[PDB]
Parts: structure tokens; C-alpha cells; sequence
């Protein structure tokens, strides 16, 4: 596996592969992605954390962006408060094993240079636009306010404002990169992350939904969620169970299992697993089992350092 | 005629009347009004100008805003023309009697702590309520930008800003007016004037529609758009003939015709000329030559100061 076969290893989409390929060459290149700051850091925010320590190692300076200006415009708080948790979340990357350059958004958001760019982009970008990039981010609002057409198009000019060659983030923010590429004067290679299933099978997850494992959470605590957890023989779509073993475990994985049952089954990878699963020769139990105790020790080096 | 009473002559409304008169009594107040710069000044601007030399003679400092920002965000081009034109504004204004402290919107609007505040009246602002303040300010679009939203809370800040006690604009600017004193901590007490009619009866007097008269236009050009306007006998309403004899003209007021036809006729109130033009006993025609003969008295030293 070269560097862009490692690179796109787990992702959704490339846009474009050529570009990136491009990009690749370069001496020097960076990337970056934005997070608005939030109390807990789950497996979602981990599965796009190692995807920036991939670009890292293959040679991508990467900047994180603690994006309060923006948790601001989608009603996340004050931003002395959304600042504060913007600082523990640095504190949990680094954890994870990032060494990165992190900056808050308001740190330049607000110059007057930047701003001029974003009412410039204002003059391009259709409210119709703006709010259909925004259907995925948006905080739930009976009433949605100004805030939130401003919002998709300060992101857009983040990516102009640190020269980024590449912006990575989950599928949700496509439509913004989408704008991105349509209006700025250079394109962005854009990496999207697919987006994990919410523990119960409902919808995707999110901070907001309490339906995520942390990844400072206890073992007892991971485990009682994954007991819980959506998980029906035979289904691999939306099953939040498998894609914890797609995106976080490494292969070959055994997986324990009393001989009455079948005995231990070593698989040598996510396919094979997902054949195993999808036949119904793998029962949900020892899925969750293996899953829960393998995840438990890939959090254990990031609790561990997060509580020292 | 005290002052409250002449800052209110020829007003719509005024938000509210027992606030103007509790500034009244200051010894220093304040009033602005902003104007996106226009290739052409005409009656609209100057009743408006009118009611700022009403204030100033009332003891008000004056502010005008050359609105530079604001008719860039609503499309009028590029900032440098704009200012440009905005610069010509300023001359015209000053040619018309009122000296007063003229700013251009870009030289703070632009500034981190104008910005802030704007983010934050935009988490206060819904786009429905923005764009409703924005349907008779907007520039006609078939896809409208997320700049029309971002304009009027960049207004609302601009009263916030300058700390004016009075604010002055046509009741077009009324939405945006009313959602300033509901979300800034100070109430500014609001000034509207009357929009006037265009020169062919259809809808209202605009730079962009070419239904007006310019301060500047020759005696020649004025009388020919006199005589080509909507004035329908014994029609007061939508009449912009017998506005232009409400808002401009001086009494009382001689009105000469033939004696074959009445003979001159002296009349010593605009309501005495309404009750006149009502009950038919003055013809278009006679009504048409006197406002023509003096609109072009009032606008002469204007004319010559420009041309000078
Ligand atoms: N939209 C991201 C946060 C984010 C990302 C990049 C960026 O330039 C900005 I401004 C904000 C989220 O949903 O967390
Ligand atoms: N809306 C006015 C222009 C204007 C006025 C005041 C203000 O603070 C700003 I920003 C702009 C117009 O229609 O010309």
C-alpha cells in the first residue's frame, strides 16, 4: 500500500484522486480540518483524527482547526465557554497521538481581510445553496437565523485563508466543500469520512444524540454500550458494531468463542469478517464481545494518558 | 412651529414622538441617515437631506453615511467605484445646504468589533425576518445571496455603532428600523419619510426605474418630465405631481393661468392646492407649469453650485 492507497484507506470519497496524486509529489503540503469544540470526543471525531495522522505520515503538515468562531454562529454557547472545551479537545487529539499545528478560528475570523472575503463570497452564494450545505450542521432550529447562512461560507474561506491543499471532514460537510472547489481560486482536494452509525441504529452519531462511545470511556462503560447496541444477525448496513470493527480494529483479529459454539475464529480481515457476519456464521454476542475488548484496548493508551 | 413640530412636518411616522421629545432636550444629540452612493441624487434624496437640515437646525449633529459597504453587499459593484460615486453624493449633499460629518461604511464596518456584534445580531436575526426587511431595499434577483441577509443586521449595527440618537431613512427602511430597536440595547428613535411617486404613476421613485427628477437636471429636462407625468384630474393619490407641490414647494403659492381659464389663483397651503386639484378646479396642466416653474427656482442654486 503506497501513500494514496494509505491515505484513502476507510475514506468515502477523494475529490479528486488526480489532484491528490498531484499533491502528493510536493515537498511540502498540508492539510487540515475543522471541529466546532465538543464536550466529548467519540469514535467518530477518532476515525477522522487517524485519518489526519495518515496524511501526517505521509509527509502532510496538518492544522487543526478549533473551530469556536463557528460552534458560535451554530449556537454552541459563548466563545469564552466554547474556547475552554476547544482546549480540552486539543488536550485529547494530542492524546491520540497528533502532533499538530492547532488554531482557533476567531484567532483570524474575524480581520478584517478575512471578512471582506467572506462578504465577497456572500455576493456568490445563493441563500437556496448556503442552506442546503448547511442541512447536515445545523443545529436544530424552529426558526433558523442569519448565523447560519454565514456559517457555511466563513468555512468556505478557511480553506483560501490557510492555503490548505487539502481539507478533510465527514461526508456532512461535502456540500460546503462542494461550494469550496465552485468558488475559490484554488481547489482544495477535498477527503470525506464516511459517517458512523449511532449506537442504537437511529440515524448517525452524534455529540448531540448521546447515542457515541467516547473514547475516554470506561471499559465497563464501553462495554455496556456495545451490549446495547443495534446489532442483527446477518446485517452489516448501519450496523454500528461492524463498522466499529471495519474503522478501528486491526487484522488478523481472533475472536473468542466457546467450542460449543464453534470454537475461536481467526479472520485476517474486515471482508472476511464481513462474510462471516452476513452468512450468520458469527453470532452478534461474539461479534460484541471481540469488538468491545479489542476497542477497549485501542482506547486504553488515550484514557490512559487523558486521566495521568 | 416648535421643533418637535418641524422635525415632524412631511414625516410618515416617527418611533417613537415622546422619545424624540425626551432628546429634544439634550444640548448634544445626534442623527445619521446612510445612502447606498447613486449615479443620480434625485427628490427622494433630497426631502431626506431636507429632513437632516430640519434636525441640524433643531440642534442635532448630522451624520451621513456614504453607505458603501451596504451597496456593495446589495450589488452595485466594486467598492472602489462605489466610493467613488459615494464621493459625488457628498458634493451634491453639500450643495444642497447641509454641512454635516459624512463617513463611508467600509472605513469601520469592516473592524473586528463591528464584525462580532454583526455575528451576534445574526444568532439573534431569522432569515425570514431579514428577508422580509429587505423586500423593498434588495436588488432584484431571481437567486437571492446570502449578502441580502447579512445587509440589514450590518444596518442595524451601523445606529449601535455611531451611538445616534435619532436615525432618519424612507419608510422602506422601516422592517430593518424596527428590528434595531428590538435588538440593540439602546433604542434609536426612528424617522420615515414618505416614498415618493414615480414621474409615470407606477410604483415608487427610483434611481433604478429612471421615473425621477435629478437635483442637477436642466430647467429644459425638468419641464419635460412634468409634462409627460401621471396627474390625472381631481387624482391626489399616487400623484407625483401634487406630492412634489407637498414636500418641495413654498407658500403661499402663486399659480398663474389665463384669465380665460380662471385667471391666477393665489393659494396659501398645500391642503388649500389638494382641496383646489380635488373638486377640479385646477387643471393638470396649470398645476404641471407652476410646480415646473418652481421646482426649477428650488433647485437652481444646487444646479449652479454643482456646475460651478
Ligand atoms: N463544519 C465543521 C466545523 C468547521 C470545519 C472547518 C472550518 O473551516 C470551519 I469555519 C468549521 C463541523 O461540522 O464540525
Ligand atoms: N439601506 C439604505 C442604506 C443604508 C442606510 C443606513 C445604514 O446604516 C446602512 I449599513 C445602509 C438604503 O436603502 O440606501
Amino acid at each position: 500500500m503506497d501513500e494514496f492507497e494509505m491515505i484513502k484507506r476507510n475514506t468515502s470519497e477523494i475529490i479528486s484522486e488526480e489532484e491528490l496524486r498531484e499533491v502528493l509529489k510536493k515537498d511540502e503540503k498540508s492539510a487540515y480540518i475543522g471541529f466546532e469544540p465538543s464536550g466529548k470526543i467519540h469514535l467518530g471525531h477518532y476515525l477522522q483524527i487517524k485519518k489526519m495522522i495518515d496524511l501526517q505520515n505521509a509527509g502532510f503538515d496538518i492544522i487543526i482547526l478549533l473551530a469556536d468562531l463557528a460552534a458560535y454562529l451554530n449556537q454552541k454557547g459563548e466563545l469564552d465557554e466554547i474556547r475552554k472545551i476547544g482546549d480540552y479537545n486539543k488536550k485529547v487529539f494530542e492524546a491520540m497521538g497528533l502532533k499538530a499545528k492547532y488554531v482557533y478560528g476567531s484567532e483570524f475570523q474575524l480581520d478584517k481581510d478575512y471578512t471582506l472575503n467572506v462578504y465577497r463570497l456572500a455576493l456568490k452564494t445563493t441563500l437556496k445553496r448556503a442552506r442546503r450545505s448547511m442541512e447536515l450542521i445545523a443545529r436544530e432550529d424552529e426558526n433558523p437565523k442569519v448565523a447560519e447562512v454565514i456559517y457555511p461560507i466563513m468555512q468556505v474561506n478557511t480553506s483560501h485563508y490557510l492555503g490548505v491543499d487539502v481539507a478533510v471532514g465527514g461526508m456532512e460537510q461535502r456540500k460546503i466543500h462542494m461550494l469550496a472547489r465552485e468558488l475559490l481560486p484554488k481547489k482544495v482536494v477535498c477527503i470525506h469520512n464516511p459517517v458512523l452509525t449511532g449506537l442504537d441504529g437511529e440515524g448517525k452519531m452524534s455529540s448531540s444524540k448521546g447515542n457515541f462511545i467516547a473514547v475516554d470511556d470506561s471499559p465497563e462503560e464501553i462495554r455496556a454500550k456495545i451490549k446495547k447496541a443495534y446489532c442483527p444477525a446477518g446485517v452489516v448496513e448501519g450496523n454500528p458494531i461492524m463498522e466499529i470493527a471495519k474503522y478501528f480494529l486491526e487484522y488478523p483479529l481472533t475472536i473468542k468463542r466457546p467450542e460449543k459454539f464453534g470454537g475461536d475464529l481467526t479472520v485476517n480481515s474486515y471482508e472476511e469478517l464481513e462474510s462471516l457476519f452476513k452468512n450468520k456464521e458469527l453470532h452478534p454476542m461474539y461479534l460484541k464481545n471481540a469488538v468491545a475488548e479489542e476497542l477497549i484496548k485501542i482506547l486504553e493508551p488515550i484514557r490512559k494518558r487523558l486521566l495521568e
